[PDB]
């Protein structure tokens, strides 16, 4: 659709030239829907020194449908599954999801960069780490930085 070709021009080039801090994002060849980004840790949160690479497949319907990002880079969240799932509102369809065509590619970037700052375990994909993260944060804490260092650094 030239609808989606021109939508997708337009993020790109506001990716590449304004892109939000700490994230990047590109095309893995020269197909405008088959997209990489990069997120890095947030300071002051166990994920820091660590880079976190994703996957972003702009489905066909989009920007009617959600972009479709997974981790790349193992990471130990509470939203995160062990294959990279990302349980976040702004990835999904409404009504239960919460994405509209006026967000785009970055937004949900960033959203993804402020649910690795502040989880959320009212909706966990990981129920031991969401448990861990609400009971025993210091070992949630080190566990996740650990699992930095090992997987994102
Ligand atoms: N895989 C998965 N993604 C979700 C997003 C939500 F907002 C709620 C439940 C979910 O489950």
């Amino acid at each position: 659709s030239m609808q989606r070709a021109s939508r997708l021009k337009r993020e790109l080039h506001m990716l590449a030239t304004e892109p939000p801090p700490g994230i990047t994002c590109w095309q893995d060849k020269d197909q405008m829907d088959d997209l990489r980004a990069q997120i890095l840790g947030g300071a002051n949160t166990p994920y820091e020194k660590g880079v976190f690479k994703l996957e972003v497949i702009i489905p066909e319907r989009y920007p009617f449908e959600p972009p479709q990002i997974r981790f790349l880079t193992p990471i130990y969240h509470p939203n995160i599954d062990s294959a990279g799932r990302i349980c976040l509102d702004v990835l999904k369809l409404p009504p239960k999801g919460a994405w509209r065509p006026s967000l785009n590619i970055a937004t949900v970037l960033t959203s993804i960069q402020l649910l690795m700052s502040e989880p959320n375990p009212d909706d966990p994909l990981m129920a031991d780490i969401s448990s861990e993260f609400k009971y025993n944060k210091p070992a949630f804490l080190k566990n996740a930085r650990q699992w930095t260092e090992k997987h994102a650094r």
